[PDB]
């Protein structure tokens, strides 16, 4: 049987790595893309369809599930896996992004954050407890995603609080024997765009010790050049032998460049949300299927994609569905986009395994941006 | 290979019949329920899911497809079957219901009906032509669904016009060799609730001659007792050896009673539309999954249903999805309701075949209304 957690690196090229995370509920191939399932559903897809696209793990969210349907309720019903019908690993974010994005609803203190719609509290202890009640496989420490831009002083204060909360998260997780024995805990690096703060954060997290390390505080409006600059110095600060998770990233070219910088795991709403809005990803760049130029286009969304949508339906049909507001349009766009993302990850994994990832990245960019 | 059209009756009990319609694109088991796919999609279902529930044929609509995406456009793209990915029979309504339901947008004459949003015209000739461009397998005559209630004079005038339009529909269909050789044409009986007008309409349609006969002008607000009273005298007026199609019906108990009165084919938006609104059909009657009493109910939607939804997900999960407005909620409710309708039709067919349909109808009603 599989261990609680084992990360193995099978091949490397520069800073890029490919390998596997073995957990009780399944194996995760890395670099990995996690479809987002915030409301206990990957929007518009059955779990079997999510799996058919190639996903090994999905993301849930402590904050949203705490509000609806409720964490204690999900536990009473048998846990999130049973509830939604996904039996493979689930990573749950801790609520630390909503500490920032919904800050106007919040009162923040050293103890935690109270959200006001009804009031709901989050803290390191309560976040870890909720993730236990959900039955999460990868538990995220409770942090604050520092707003961007941030002054050095405020970035430091925020990061320091997050590191104190990381230790509280570690202790809460370890004090719950069933959780400690069956789940994994990842810490989240903060420090905004500042190298010295990123180093202090990495050092604090490594001293505490985690099963994996997320780069937090990015995909907050900084743009790709700046994100890549921060990754250039931040990822090498993390323990090499544990997974590196870039939260909330991103577009296909963001993912490729982040893998080139040592990232192993990703999640993003882009394929699902923008799919419902009519944006389809292709190897020649994104297209907006609503555009009148697709009304009589019999080609599939993408000329090479192996997904079930591209095997059966035309751009013209999907154009009609999205223009009409039909649910099947959301379903088909979403399945294709998630399948495209998984095929991207597979090409990344294969190219690293074969020592040709740098060439893949160059070929990918030349065609995607042509 | 299958014929253009052959209806065979394999077994009978009272006025009820069970059998098959063989067409080039497939066999239709009768009594049959046709899921509605007005916008070239059965809402929230892939065609493979529609088929997996047991459907042999689906319904499309001349009026809606004429407007969006356009009939000529669908023909240029290869026809409705290819466009939407359903390769089995499709019956298309002619637009005659919209002649009534959208009458405020219309100018009506003996020639046809002009609809004003852009203006679009329908006539016997244009309706049959559109159904040809779509590649419909069962073409409906262009009629008027008489409003309810109607005075005897107005019901007679409307029915008489519909019979003139039925002859024009027949001639238009026959004058298009590819359509006449590969599709079937059904006539539509009118006459409101009046026995003498229903008889005149049946006589006119039988004199023209059609492959099947619909009972039009019902499911227009008259209620079940009155609908059944009209069916009692109207269905025996139609040729016994051709299918009898009750347009727009209906709730499960409407279907059972209509089969008891000699109906072979049905279509209704109830399972799809009310499913999206949270109503699930069960053998113990409908339930509204939004109700708080389902928030922690781990049972499936229905305790006996064989559908994939009832094999995997709980009422509690589907309650959460529908309350949250999640697309997967619409998908799961719709699949279950269509599967329930198909299981109803299968039980009807089997019970007629075994000479126990009267007992089935009594047992069904006793439990459904308990
Ligand atoms: C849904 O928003 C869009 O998708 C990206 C999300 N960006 C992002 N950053 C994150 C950072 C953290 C963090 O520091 N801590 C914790 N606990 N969770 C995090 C989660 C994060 N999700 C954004 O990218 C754009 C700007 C394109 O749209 C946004
Ligand atoms: C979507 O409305 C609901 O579903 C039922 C539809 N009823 C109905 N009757 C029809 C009659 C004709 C006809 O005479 N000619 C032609 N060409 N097509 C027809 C189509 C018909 N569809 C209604 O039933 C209720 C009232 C429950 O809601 C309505
Ligand atoms: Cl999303
Ligand atoms: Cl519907
Ligand atoms: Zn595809
Ligand atoms: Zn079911």
């Amino acid at each position: 049987d599989r261990p609680r957690f084992s990360f193995s690196i099978a091949a490397r090229e520069g800073k890029a790595r490919t390998g596997t995370i073995e957990m009780k509920r399944g194996v995760i191939r890395t670099p990995a893309f996690m479809p987002v399932g915030t409301a206990a559903t990957v929007k518009a897809l059955k779990p079997e369809t999510v799996r058919a696209t190639g996903a090994d793990i999905i993301l849930g969210n402590t904050y949203h599930l705490m509000l609806r349907p409720g964490a204690e309720r999900i536990a009473k019903l048998g846990g999130l896996h049973s509830f939604m019908g996904w039996d493979r690993p689930i990573l749950t974010d801790s609520g630390g992004y909503q500490v920032m994005s919904l800050s106007s609803l919040t009162k923040q203190s050293e103890e935690g954050v109270t959200f006001k719609s009804s009031r709901h509290m989050l803290s390191p202890e309560r976040s870890i407890e909720i993730q236990h009640l959900l039955g999460s496989d990868i538990v995220m420490a409770f942090d604050e995603c520092t707003p961007y831009p941030a002054t050095p002083s405020r970035a430091a204060s925020s990061m320091e609080r997050s590191m104190r909360w990381a230790k509280r998260s570690r202790d809460a997780f370890d004090s719950r024997k069933e959780q400690a024995e069956n789940a994994a805990l990842f810490g989240i690096q903060q420090g905004s765009v500042f190298e010295n703060l990123r180093q202090q954060s990495a050092d604090a997290l490594a001293e505490i010790g985690f099963d994996g390390y997320a780069v937090g505080g990015l995909a907050v409006g900084e743009g790709q050049d700046e994100m890549f600059r921060v990754l250039d110095f931040s990822v090498p600060m993390l323990p090499d032998d544990k997974p590196h998770y870039l939260m909330g990233v991103g577009k296909p070219d963001d993912i490729v460049g982040a893998v080139e910088r040592g990232i192993d795991m990703f999640d993003c709403v882009l394929p699902t949300r923008s799919g419902r809005n009519g944006q389809a990803f292709t190897w020649d760049g994104p297209i907006n299927i609503r555009n009148a130029r697709f009304s009589e286009d019999l080609k599939p969304l993408d000329s090479e994609c192996h997904c079930a949508v591209c095997q059966k339906w035309s751009r013209a049909y999907i154009h009609h569905l999205i223009r009409a507001g039909e649910i099947l349009g959301a379903m088909l766009m979403t399945e294709h986009n998630i399948a495209f993302y998984q095929q991207l990850m597979q090409k990344i994994r294969d190219s690293i395994s074969e020592g040709r990832f740098s060439q893949f990245a160059q070929d990918f960019r030349a065609r995607y941006f042509a």
